[PDB]
């Protein structure tokens, strides 16, 4: 069976789209290399379309029918529990696509009666009828990429419509921000924040007798996924305790949408029909990495690795091992590809065998070190900037709902380009603008969060603790690809952003209070008689590494 079918109907944008980046004072200060950046659009939508769609062989074995059994009883272990209207309302975020039915996202968090009364509906309808399938819209997504030495077509969201991802909250929001840990404990990435992440990485690198350890990188994930994979991973939510209009939710949920579904593009017309994985529904994270999980947890049977630890971000798979040998690892790999391959699960690049944990690139990042104030080698997550960076030059140019520069502030809070040139760049552009108090929307692990930039002090404390103040000495490898990154894209060398630095940070201070602080934290790196960094008082919110809701239609303010 096909990933998808289409009726010739094109994949329509609804706003204009813009591609080239502008020639704007402040993001031109940020990086010169203008061209080098563009964003996708719906004009590149058939180049994908081509890509994404492919028929699917899978062939299930004993190994994988025994690791799902494995799962379902640990899953039977968990008890689930409904959303009331208000709760599931109050997780939408306010810039999400308003329904084919009148109202819209911010109709549904100040809860309207009509928001109210259509959903209702739609959930008496999900309750009532079992096999009408669900309509769901497919457009092209505009995300920013720096070129390559071609171009990246653009990638696809496919959503049902707001009423249903409402209802998808009350019956499932509980379920996938629980079942996953329940199910793959300390495999499921989601639960660990980057200091946690190389934590684990490192403690169970260095537990390895002898380690190798690689990555695993799949064709499209999405359409790989077959409707018996998506059945399999209803059958495990169903081993919860669940109330009974749940149930039969996450039943009529499965059979309308996940499993399958026509697809209408932006301008109403029939488009199509999928047979894979909905890129833009709740359960999208969760279920691939279950399924993801499972499949690689089989064919490392299959492959007969020896004391394999993995970890698991919705498609992003990493494992660390027991090595026998050069040969004999690489022949483990190309069982284990083989095994995955058979599960529809097949590699984009084939995977490769690595012997050093600095070496393996896997959620974009890779593990480096660095030292501390009193001169301890620290190992920190980092990665290559240039995405990064392309995306802080879009965002200073153009307003835009999504700020991946305080997303990869927060994250990367401790590498070099973050401190230097991200902080500096956006602390500099507010200041510049008295808009520093004000609050700003950006993303962790699929799920939104609003945030004041001068609360970057208490978060970063919180996530990394004060040694991300004060890392030196970054490793020599970090430095040249940050600074090869620069050249690349025109981006002012780290002296500049040190003098720049040394200015903000002066700014920062005569101000006083807050923004004082974010001086003292964010830039004692940029002066050599430095301050010395005790905690801060207020630095004392919950669930911010719990699961992982890319798709979902998740915020939290
Ligand atoms: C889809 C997703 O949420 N993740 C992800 C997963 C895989 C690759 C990848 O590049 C990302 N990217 C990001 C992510 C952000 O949190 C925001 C931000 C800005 C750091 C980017 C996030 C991510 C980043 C690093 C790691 Cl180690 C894991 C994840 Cl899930
Ligand atoms: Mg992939």
């Amino acid at each position: 069976s096909m990933s998808y079918t289409w009726t010739g109907a094109l994949i329509t944008p609804c706003a204009a789209e813009e591609s080239k980046l502008p020639i704007n004072p402040l993001s031109n200060s940020l990086l010169r290399h203008h061209n080098m950046v563009y964003a996708t659009t719906s004009r590149s939508a058939s180049l994908r379309q081509k890509k994404v769609t492919f028929d699917r062989l899978q062939v299930l074995d004993d190994h994988y029918r025994d690791v799902l059994k494995e799962m379902k009883a640990k899953a039977s272990t968990v008890k689930a529990k409904l959303l009331s209207i208000e709760e599931a309302c109050k997780l939408t975020p306010p810039h999400s696509a308003k329904s084919k039915f009148g109202y819209g996202a911010k109709d549904v968090r100040n809860l309207s009666s009509r928001a109210v009364n259509h959903i209702r509906s739609v959930w008496e309808d999900l309750l009532e009828d079992t096999e009408t399938p669900i309509d769901t819209t497919i457009m092209a997504k505009s995300e920013v990429f720096c070129v390559q030495p071609g171009r990246k077509p653009a990638r696809l969201i496919v959503f049902p419509d707001l009423g249903v991802r409402v209802c998808e909250k009350m019956a499932l929001y509980d379920v996938v921000s629980t079942l996953p840990q329940a199910v793959m404990g300390s495999s499921y990435g989601f639960q660990y924040s980057p200091k946690q992440r190389v934590e684990f990485l490192v403690n169970t690198w260095k537990s390895k007798k002898c380690p190798m350890g690689f990555s695993y990188d799949t064709r499209c994930f999405d359409s790989t996924v077959t409707e018996s994979d998506i059945r399999v991973e209803e059958s495990i939510y169903q081993c919860c305790d669940l109330a009974p209009e749940a149930r039969q939710a996450i039943r009529s949920l499965t059979e309308r949408l996940y499993i399958g579904g026509p697809l209408t593009n932006s301008k109403g017309q029939n488009c199509g029909y999928r047979r894979c994985r909905a890129s833009g529904v709740l359960t999208t994270s969760c279920g691939n990495t279950l399924t993801c999980y499972l499949k690689a947890t089989a064919a490392c049977r299959a492959a007969k690795l020896q004391d394999c630890t993995m970890l698991v971000n919705g498609d992003d798979l990493v494992v660390i091992c027991e090595s026998a040998g050069t040969q004999e690892d690489a022949a483990a790999l190309r069982a284990f590809t083989e095994a995955m391959t058979r599960y529809s699960a097949p590699p984009g690049d084939p995977p490769q065998p690595e012997y050093d944990l600095e070496l393996i690139t896997s959620c974009s990042s890779n593990v480096s070190v660095a030292h501390d104030a009193s001169g301890k080698r620290v190992y920190y997550l980092t990665r290559d900037p240039t995405t990064p960076l392309a995306r802080a030059a879009w965002e200073t140019a153009r307003h835009t709902p999504i700020n991946s520069w305080l997303g990869n502030i927060i994250m990367y809070a401790p590498t070099l380009w973050a401190r230097m040139i991200l902080m500096t760049h956006f602390f500099s552009i507010l200041l510049a603008q008295e808009q520093l108090e004000k609050a700003l929307d950006c993303q962790i692990y699929g799920a939104c969060y609003s945030i004041e930039p001068l609360d970057l002090p208490q978060i970063i404390e919180r996530l990394h603790g004060l040694s991300a103040f004060t890392l030196h000495s970054y490793s020599p490898g970090e430095i040249n690809r940050v600074a090869s990154c620069l050249r690349k894209l025109g981006v002012p060398p780290l002296r500049t952003w040190r003098h720049r630095a040394r200015s903000v940070r002066a700014k920062l201070l005569s101000q006083g209070g807050r923004a004082a602080t974010c001086g003292r934290y964010l830039f004692n790196w940029a002066v050599r008689t430095k301050l010395k960094l005790t905690p801060i008082p207020a630095a004392s919110l919950s669930g911010w590494f719990v699961a992982g809701y890319s798709g979902g239609d998740i915020y939290h303010s």
